[PDB]
Formats: C-alpha cells, sequence, structure tokens
C-alpha cells in the first residue's frame, strides 16, 4: 500500500 500513496501525493500538483 506504499506505492499507491507516493503516486498519489506527487501527481497530485
Amino acid at each position: 500500500e506504499k506505492h499507491k500513496i507516493l503516486l498519489r501525493l506527487l501527481l497530485d500538483s
């Protein structure tokens, strides 16, 4: 579930 949280924090900008 670590790879899902990183992907969302980034492409958010």
